[PDB]
């Protein structure tokens, strides 16, 4: 069961991403939700799941963080339940993402889940990101105001139907709530700011111990008073940092381990006993799958693969490049790369790891 | 007790400085040592100092952390005790420091001491660091090879007697050992490298929440496989590092905030009870003078002034030029700013923690 988007992609990318919101109306033909309110649920009550049930009740809010061990009184109106990262758990619902992907792998992040009673909701809300909000069963009253939390005057007003998409770019302040029970499908999109871009990269810097050189000064400038430190010096040690930034090799392989690291918790299980390269192999003739687990992060950056922060080199291009956009393999698409026992060993650890699987 | 040194400055920059080690015969006329051999071995008791014994006996080596409760058994030769920062806890050792602000302040670190009977000495060593090795009493033999710890053939190889300087660029391998019961009085400097500016300018922006702009592309380039980061959206990401570094006043600020703090620690001891604004303002104007604290490192950078990591602003330039330069001052110094109750009020804040202290 796979999902077809009705967009018109171009007139999408021209007119609304990172500009403006809006209402895709049957987005997706005759939607079927890939998980109920009671599995939705089920996956709550897990120890390693990020989930909170938002009540509100004569004015005030509350939170409550799962796991959750009790439902058992909770009311008929006004409240809700959010999951996140439902995809890390939930195949089905990971199958939403994939007609998104003609945005790029590397911005997308994970799937959110929300099930309502009606003036059930998280109340007014504004966001750094990207979102596309799917309506399942249900309906949901969608509010979107100018790009300015305090109330607002909306621009969009809507009842979501199932198979209706919402998308608001970040700034944008919106709320939703729900008419009759819910379920919305958060597809969330990441961007890093600056902060996070050069505390990482320092800190790759330090780890592989890089940026050894020192500030050299054969030519130490005169000055008036000794304690001054003179502006060309400090241009001296800025452009020293800047050129530390800009070396070639170092800083894909910083950014490749970086951006291919999920912000919530894998459903990593490595198999045991682990599988020797004989095993892979064979098991690739034999027809059998090979599957990624699901929000495990896997980008192409230049000629190197990176999943789950660690680098992935191997010459063969083909085998890599169908790793990077299959989540589902089969030998067909290593094509020869298979006989190659390095590479055959590399599928081995990732597989060990818990990264890939066979069938399920 | 002040140092006159008889170095021709400009040859020494313009043939030596992080270029060439040289020895500089009677740098100093008529040497008298700031400090004896007992009241080195004092300071090397305290638990606040930091200190070493090396000695060697038949081939190996031994090095001994100070504190040192006992120098009961040590023998008559091969070995040596090592000081840091003395000029931290020894004023008139501090003196050294003095003529050699023909360097910036910014540059330049700590006093090192090291007190040796014949065949003593710390062996063949290789540095990243400029040093002025000044001898005092005794003799001793000091090797410098090429720039290339393995043995090395010399170019430089001179028995150094009082008032004699061993300048030594970084890179040059040395070794130097006492013939007679010999002083060695090392003016050290310091850069910083590429990896601890990138550090420290990441953790000032962590700090200070800044960098908190986000990636956006409401032109999101096309490509050919939904997993591959293409080299503009990097080209993006690094120009928004590189302009991050290069706003005006940040960095400037970072690095007032980081070049101003010492390697090893200080004697700071705030006086109690603390000082009012109209006790300072008293004191300067009845003619006490105002020291500074020995190894505190005051550097002008701009408008601000940095004391041990923490900005000084004040509208009165002269003031703070005196605060920077002269490490004893009075009321000459400071002008028409002492009546100026901020400023006053400054004053008294760094008096009170303990950075300039009146008379001793």
């Amino acid at each position: 069961m796979e999902y077809q988007l009705t967009l018109n992609w171009p007139d999408f990318l021209e007119r609304h991403w990172q500009k403006r919101p809006v209402v895709l109306k049957r987005g997706f033909n005759n939607f079927i939700d890939p998980i109920s309110p009671d599995e939705l649920a089920g996956l709550a009550m897990e120890s390693e799941v990020d989930s909170r049930l938002v009540s509100h009740q004569d004015g005030k809010w509350q939170v409550s963080h799962g796991p959750f061990e009790s439902y058992d009184h909770l009311g008929e109106t006004n409240w809700s339940l959010l999951v996140q990262a439902v995809n890390h758990w939930h195949e089905p619902t990971a199958a939403l993402m994939r007609p998104f992907r003609e945005l790029p792998d590397w911005r997308i992040d994970d799937l959110m889940i929300s099930f309502s009673v009606p003036g059930g909701g998280v109340g007014p809300h504004l966001d750094q990101y990207d979102v596309f909000i799917i309506q399942g069963t249900g309906r949901r009253r969608w509010r979107v105001g100018e790009k300015l939390v305090d109330p607002f005057e909306a621009i969009i007003d809507e009842e979501l139907e199932p198979g209706d998409i919402l998308y608001i770019p970040p700034g944008f302040p919106h709320e939703g709530y729900a008419l009759e029970n819910a379920m919305n499908y958060s597809v969330g999109f990441r961007a890093p700011n600056t902060r996070e871009l050069i505390s990482g990269f320092a800190d790759y810097v330090l780890q592989r111990e890089l940026g050894g050189n020192y500030y050299s000064d054969p030519d130490v400038p005169p000055r008036a008073h000794p304690a001054d430190v003179l502006p060309q010096e400090m241009d001296k040690l800025r452009e020293m940092m800047l050129e530390l930034i800009n070396q070639p090799e170092h800083f894909k392989q910083w950014f490749g381990e970086f951006i291919s690291q999920s912000r919530h918790e894998l459903d990593i299980a490595p198999p045991e006993p682990p599988y020797q390269p004989d095993e892979i192999y064979d098991a690739l003739k034999q027809g059998e799958v090979l599957v990624r687990l699901g929000g495990l992060r896997v980008l192409r950056i230049g000629d190197d693969v990176y999943a789950n922060g660690e680098k992935i080199d191997s010459p063969h291009r083909p085998a890599l490049d169908a790793l990077a956009s299959n989540i589902a393999l089969t030998a067909e698409n290593f094509g020869d790369a298979l006989e190659d026992p390095s590479f055959l060993a590399m599928l081995a650890a990732l597989v060990n790891s818990g990264y890939w699987f066979f069938e399920g």
